[PDB]
């Protein structure tokens, strides 16, 4: 067994007809879409060509999950959480074929570290893309992120969201308190709206949103079914069938039931967006996820450190010799305009 180098990985993970890699959830997708490398550690957000993102936030240190606000001050340098999650390559596996595919080669020991291999290089981007879906929400819905990874101390980040824009039901009108044969959803919807300052032409929602809001015989009056890639939003959903459900739109606002899952350090089931909270965004409010440089001392050695992922296979000595694949990332969402995000925990 020879290990793989890194063009070696690189020319999978750049092979454009994997699932994984070419597209990513719903709301790095619509809010988050672009993207922005760095050959510094560090982000350096008053350096991107484009003026129209956000070029600081206030970042503070913290004490266990106590953030220390009195010490925060405004940066646009922002510290990356680091991640380089591996895995072993075990060849002692039953290797899963596909769905149209060609037993024969599943004997070659090479093939099937090659399988190993890349199949725990999907899992690795998968969970790098999560975790940033996971900031990309946190920050759309709360204003903040609390950043950690290797080398540095966690910390929060707070693009200081108005708290206008942040609305619960249980301060107002509650929609379980609601006849459910006269009231016109639409109107607390508008008004949730007036806190964008501009107009919102997408509505992401959680399940017990959507169940609330379909139970209203007036909004099934308005609700309109019919769809056809006619819209960014609808287009953002295409690929993302797996967690995403499209399902029309009411008047020029699309509507979008979103629910996504990832799994914690704990191993336990947690959704992106709580099932209680809608979001009101417009899809033409676009940032980015920003990437520092790969800090990995091949990378460094080889001036490969200008990158969203960096791929390493190798073997280790000892009387069991141990194969890992790992992928570097230094992922970090940047919002446009952070105060055109309303949400809103139904109540």
């Amino acid at each position: 067994a020879m290990a793989l180098n890194t063009n070696q990985l690189f020319a999978y993970l750049n092979r454009g007809d994997i699932a994984e890699f070419k597209f990513s959830p719903l709301f790095t997708t619509l809010f988050f879409p672009n993207v922005a490398t760095f050959s510094t550690q560090n982000i350096m957000l008053d350096t991107l060509d484009i003026e129209e993102v956000t070029m600081s936030a206030f970042c503070s240190p913290m004490v266990g999950s106590q953030v220390q606000r009195d010490k925060g001050y405004e940066t646009s340098t922002i510290k990356p959480g680091y991640m380089k999650p591996k895995h072993e390559i075990d060849p002692t596996k039953t290797i899963m074929r596909m769905a149209g595919e060609d037993p024969a080669q599943l004997n070659d020991p090479t093939y099937r570290r090659m399988r190993l291999i890349t199949g725990n290089m999907r899992r690795q981007i998968n969970a790098i893309k999560a975790r940033v879906e996971w900031l990309a929400v946190n920050a759309v819905t709360t204003g903040k992120n609390i950043i950690e990874g290797e080398g540095i101390e966690r910390y929060e980040i707070d693009w200081k969201i108005p708290e206008k824009n942040i609305i619960e039901q249980a301060d107002g009108k509650k929609w379980s308190e609601q006849d459910k044969e006269t009231h016109y959803p639409i109107y607390d919807i508008e008004l949730y709206a007036d806190q964008a300052g501009c107009p919102a032409n997408v509505m992401i929602m959680g399940a017990e949103v959507w169940r609330t809001l379909r139970s209203f015989k007036k909004f099934r009056e308005l609700y309109d079914l019919s769809r056809g890639s006619e819209s960014a939003a609808e287009l953002a959903c295409k690929n993302l069938g797996e967690v995403v459900s499209f399902k029309g739109y009411l008047g020029d606002l699309a509507l979008i039931v979103y629910s996504g899952k990832y799994t914690d350090s704990d191993g336990t089931e947690k959704y992106f967006l709580e099932p209680d909270l809608l979001v009101l965004g417009n899809t033409n409010n676009k940032g980015l996820v920003a990437y520092g440089a790969i800090m990995d001392q091949e990378a460094v050695r080889t001036g490969a450190t200008q990158n969203m992922f960096y791929p390493k296979n190798w073997i280790e000595d000892g009387d069991p010799a141990i194969e890992y694949v790992q992928t570097h990332s230094a992922p970090q969402p940047v919002p446009a305009d952070i105060r055109k995000f309303v949400t809103v925990k139904i109540a």
